[PDB]
């Protein structure tokens, strides 16, 4: 999704990550530019799976008012690295999805990277259990992002205004 | 997981494979020796996924009457190759799973292979919608297995006796 | 390293591809935009490998006259699909490299693709044993490139002018 | 190519591994049972690659005195992990090859593991720059292997007798 030079960094993930506590609704707060989000008001809904991992339901509002959504399935392929997921969205090739940091109740810092020779395509995201996230939490997560080569300057803020998104 | 010489054959899969028709209950009729089937009366149940692919519930009876079962998730990582799945069983590393041939309402030939240098570990299985499958059908699928270098003689026949399996 | 929408296409590869005839010097005639070519006069030289596959030496001229180069190794990881190689350059992650069409003594259409969810990163190339290639030959390879969704308008022409590259 | 239960362990590899100091001739001293060594007197010879990584030439003596050898190519696909190699032996699928420990001048502990569902296939070997290695060094390396579940009882000692190998 977003090309930067160098090979993919390998940042720390959430230690002892617990997926059952990660389920539910997360709101997109900030994110690296990508090719899949085409609007605003983005939310992810993660739910229990009857097999392994969990189901994914992403949803956003387009500027012309059209609502768009996708379904996918998330799986930790190595049970010993539960924070290192892979998402299989409908009609999409698999993408990595690592949870760098989360407190389950408020925020989460998500990272994703795929190698491209001497370059890489990266995606990063700050999400929240609410349409807003406190300013301090955001600055902290931006802080870790800098350590693995994401520029805070390059981030897009997602519109989560209550009126516009209903 | 059966070690044989040579690299994994790359047999053909079922053309224009339709997972919705592959769902439901399958009985293990014959199978390559493996490390996971520990008894008899083996069935697989495939169900809808709210994400992609489908949910898996494999189940067998032990000699002492104890029922053993596992849950997992099946996903075709390349949507243009829907018959070439990957199974993510709980407590297992991901494994390949090809539907080489199926008519959906009667039989299916499942193959799975993993390379080990100049050797490979293979798993193959004939399943049926009924606890039995006609011998001529069994013979035909055995033909297919031989055509890509599996020995029919090494196949194990699975117990599906209504008396024993009830 | 060029983003286009959709998953990677799988165009046909060169039949009975013979790497021994593909060795030697190729001149870049035109190619998709990428992050590795920074100048002109780009050439690829393919050489004997004492193990498997063959050796790679890429070379171009910078605008200030500085020559830049990389070495790498090409390996056909599956001997039965010899046209589907993996290229391992110094300081780079592995990249696919398919020889889609070549007559060995004149031209070659090179392709490479890596998936990015519902998008993909592509690189495509028309190379030649001479610094120029006939207009009729280029158009044919353009017909093929068009067939998997690269537009001739998106292509860059490589400077192979004898004076300037000298 | 030796099947054990559980997923592949992830042992530490030699820190700051230098492939350049690893070149030349190593003798097989002890090894896990595998499918490729058919005799004795086995040596691996590693040499410069004109591309990336290094060149591979393995050879052993068969019981009937006939000598057999293979060539391949070794590559660290992740340059930041030079001890984590991939070996491409001729006509074989790629295999992992980790250097867990080496002092370059005397010994080396090589490990390799490929997952097979809830089981795995492993290969490990203690090599030496001489046909023999001191018992204390061997014991030390056997110690390391034990910590990740290879049985010292399962190890085979390789015949490197000077006369028999002459
Ligand atoms: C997404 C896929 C992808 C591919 C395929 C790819 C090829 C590739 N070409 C490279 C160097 C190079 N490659 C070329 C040119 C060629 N390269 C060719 O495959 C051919 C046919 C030519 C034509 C001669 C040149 C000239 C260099 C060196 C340029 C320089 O470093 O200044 C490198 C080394 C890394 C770098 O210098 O940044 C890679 C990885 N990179 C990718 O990200
Ligand atoms: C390079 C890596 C990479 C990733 C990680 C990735 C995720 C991804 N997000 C998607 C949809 C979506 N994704 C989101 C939003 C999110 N998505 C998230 O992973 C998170 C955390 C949010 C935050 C809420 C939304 C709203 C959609 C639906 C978009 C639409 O239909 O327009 C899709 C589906 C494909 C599509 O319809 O275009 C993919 C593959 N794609 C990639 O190429
Ligand atoms: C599951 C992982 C796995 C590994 C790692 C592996 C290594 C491996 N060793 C091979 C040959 C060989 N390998 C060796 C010896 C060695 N090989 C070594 O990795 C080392 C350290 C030595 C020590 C000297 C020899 C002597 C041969 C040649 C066998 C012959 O031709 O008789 C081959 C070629 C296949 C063949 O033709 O038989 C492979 C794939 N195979 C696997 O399945
Ligand atoms: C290298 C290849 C390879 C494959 C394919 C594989 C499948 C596989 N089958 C499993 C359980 C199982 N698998 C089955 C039966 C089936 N399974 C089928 O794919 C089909 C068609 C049936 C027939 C109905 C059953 C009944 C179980 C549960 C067994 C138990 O509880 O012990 C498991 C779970 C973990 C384990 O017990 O090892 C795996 C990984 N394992 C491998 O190593
Ligand atoms: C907005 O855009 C989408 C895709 O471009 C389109 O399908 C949809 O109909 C548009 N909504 C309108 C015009 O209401
Ligand atoms: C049946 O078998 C398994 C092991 O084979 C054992 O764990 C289980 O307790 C047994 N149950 C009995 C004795 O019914
Ligand atoms: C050529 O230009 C590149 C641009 O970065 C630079 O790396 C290099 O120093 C230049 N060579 C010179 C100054 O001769
Ligand atoms: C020795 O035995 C091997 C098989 O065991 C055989 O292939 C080889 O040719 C034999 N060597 C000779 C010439 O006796």
């Amino acid at each position: 999704s977003f090309i930067k030079p160098g090979r993919c960094p390998k940042p720390a993930v959430q230690e002892d990550f617990d997926a059952a506590r990660y389920l539910g609704v997360w709101y997109d707060i900030q994110r690296l530019p990508n090719k899949f989000q085409k609007g605003e008001c983005a939310t992810a809904t993660y739910s229990l799976s009857p097999g392994v991992g969990f189901s994914v339901f992403n949803r956003e509002r387009l500027a012309n008012g059209t609502i768009k959504s996708v379904i996918g399935s998330a799986i930790a392929e190595d049970p010993c690295e539960p924070a290192k997921l892979q998402f299989f969205h409908e009609n999409a090739a698999p993408v990595p999805y690592w949870v760098l940091s989360t407190d389950y109740d408020n925020y989460a810092l998500v990272y994703s990277c795929i190698n491209l020779g001497a370059s890489h395509a990266a995606y990063a995201s700050i999400v929240s259990r609410q349409p807003t996230l406190p300013e301090e939490t955001i600055k902290k997560l931006q802080g870790t992002m800098s350590s693995f080569g994401v520029g805070v300057d390059t981030l897009l803020t997602t519109n989560q205004d209550a009126a516009y998104c209903s």
